[PDB]
């Protein structure tokens, strides 16, 4: 269990390059000392990191950002009675943003890659980027989303008008994710004949330069990188209704109902019921 | 019907030179080829932008962006019965702004400009730059505003301590803008006489540089530039009461009555009536 | 009363080359042309800036910034009854911060610092740094706090479930400070004896610089430096709760009780009561 650069632990060439001089050591004594005049050449690997997956490291921060307007009416009862009146329809094109960005990768040399999705949905829209393991990619997706908000009920009382605003609450969702995997495989090359050295075709795998208890069950070793994201995205459509005798502002969640996102058509009470 | 960069349709010099050429091809047949040894010099024009209006390019998008503190009280009510009790009187300075640039200018070689007004009241306080038609100007124009919020007067029920915050709501409306005219006039100058080539006073109008559909009666031809504005301006001023006993908040806009905005003195009931 | 470089008044090494070269005169006429070729060497000084203490150039501006989540809860009543019904405890870590830079020193010469503590309590958490008085450094402090928000009692009406939304609105506390305090003491140096010119030991005070009005009682000073600050902190939890039938929203601000805030177990009232 644990492991965090794959580029380190490939330097098991190391391995091959020194217990290959150990043995010459027998044969001519200063044998250590050759140890960068001898070359040694990879020529292949099949390494591979399995079920590569992104999770979350740490639970999500939310920030309400910004409100964005949608509408405005004002609904006007000029009866001795109080009066269902409907207000007019919106539509707001808005853009739901994520980016992601890889800030400790797992090593350079083996890619891989993995969807994550924004953990918050709130609209019925989910928005989903990807993190590379082995550089450190800022990748970023997004979504035009249009709310459609229908005519809206609302009871205004005797002699009232009323100021009706609407709007959209923005969320800003930020995080840390792990990157996450199972890394299998080896690398095969050689150590060239110099002078009067051998030469010696080497394969080593990754499993053979950690430990056998850090190594799983079916061969492969551990491994986690690092990344973090930041998604803005809509939560609540709200309307807000204001008697303009008391001036007392009444709040309400027009609830929902590709890339549309339909609302309820809801029936409202104004300050003053 | 459209066009948009000036600049551009200037280089129907590249007609008289052309046209000029042509000419001395009877008189010498390797006429074309001196298309750069031959020198234009302009020396005078009467170009000008008629009506430079600025128009909004899309609707604007709002934002609510902060909320200023604007006051606190405590009001306290050891009766036992319902009081109505006067809250201070408060000062707010505050500043609204507007930057605007031009984005994609319309030719750099007219000079125009037009005043543009911020498209949000809200408060009684207009804002406006204007956009420069022919260099990327970044302008910035603003106006401090106070804010002079009255007394209230507040109902608190018996044994009822209520907390009253006062703040005013910024909006951020930003949007696109693009500037419009319609061109008029001329350029005069001369193709200097060189070796056996004979001098040629000229006077092109803009009109003839383009199609007779294109150009309108009265001779002009529409240009269109680009530009962005955001402004940062009040809205509505907000007056929360909560009752410390059952600690339920309700809202309420406090209605407006040089650059000084007068407040409504208002009755209102906290929580608990 | 006031002053705001002591490296500008320390320049009263001016009076003491002077006054030097003025008696010079007499044995030799040329002697003030000979300013530069005479040079003076301190040697020490006992100044000191007496109780050295940072304050308020102006009221501080408060924006509200954004709302942090804290948690979420559906509460559900399939009774033909109201019921108190109760929400989870949450909590949330997070952190006030506080930075602040000095913008006009004092003078460079002599050294001071003095606390600043934020304006702004609000949580039961307060926040200080410090201002240098002599170079202009930016300091910044901080404190992780965590909010306690206990179970809360929520009557919901008889067939309504209801969404339970508690956050913890963050202010953003700006303004510009002073740096004050009274200046003392002395610097002691030495004119080098020069060729045919006599060596010259001196000592002049602060007080000798100015002006005998200026000076206080006491002897010292007044000095006066420039600072700024910016502060993000707690300010109220709220909890908004909806009745999922009307979709009705009332808001409820959920009162105070190291770095660990509690917070008190409130019964309240859902919409629709
Ligand atoms: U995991
Ligand atoms: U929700
Ligand atoms: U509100
Ligand atoms: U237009
Ligand atoms: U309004
Ligand atoms: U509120
Ligand atoms: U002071
Ligand atoms: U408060
Ligand atoms: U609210």
């Amino acid at each position: 269990s644990y492991d965090n650069v794959d580029t380190l632990i490939e330097k098991g060439r190391y391995n091959t390059k020194y217990n290959y001089l150990k043995r010459m050591e027998k044969y001519y004594p200063n044998a250590m000392a050759y140890f960068d005049k001898v070359t040694i050449n990879p020529q292949g690997n099949d390494f591979y990191i399995n079920n590569p997956k992104v999770e979350l490291d740490g639970e999500p921060s939310m920030n309400y950002l910004e409100d964005v307007y949608v509408g405005k009416a004002l609904l006007t009862n000029d009866t001795q009675q109080e009066q269902k009146l409907k207000s007019q329809s919106f539509t707001c094109k808005n853009t739901d943003t994520v980016t992601a960005t890889t800030t400790h990768t797992v090593g350079t040399s083996i890619q891989a890659t993995a969807k994550f999705t924004v953990p918050f949905n709130e609209t019925g829209v989910s928005l989903t980027t990807s993190y590379s393991f082995a550089n450190t990619n800022t990748n970023t997706n997004s979504k035009e989303i249009t709310h459609n908000v229908p005519s809206q009920d609302i009871l205004v009382p005797a002699n009232t008008t009323v100021e009706v605003i609407a709007y959209l609450k923005k969320v800003n969702v930020k995080g840390n994710v792990k990157l996450v995997g199972q890394v299998s495989g080896s690398e095969w090359g050689e150590i060239p004949s110099y002078l009067a050295f051998p030469r010696d075709g080497y394969k080593f795998s990754l499993s053979d330069t950690v430990n056998k208890s850090d190594l799983n069950e079916d061969g492969t070793i551990n491994i986690n990188g690092k990344g973090n994201y930041s998604a803005v995205m809509g939560d609540e459509l709200i309307v807000k209704v204001r008697n303009l005798n008391t001036n007392n502002v009444q709040e309400y969640v027009i609830p929902v109902d590709s890339n549309i996102v339909k609302y309820r058509s809801l029936s409202i009470k104004a300050p003053g019921i």
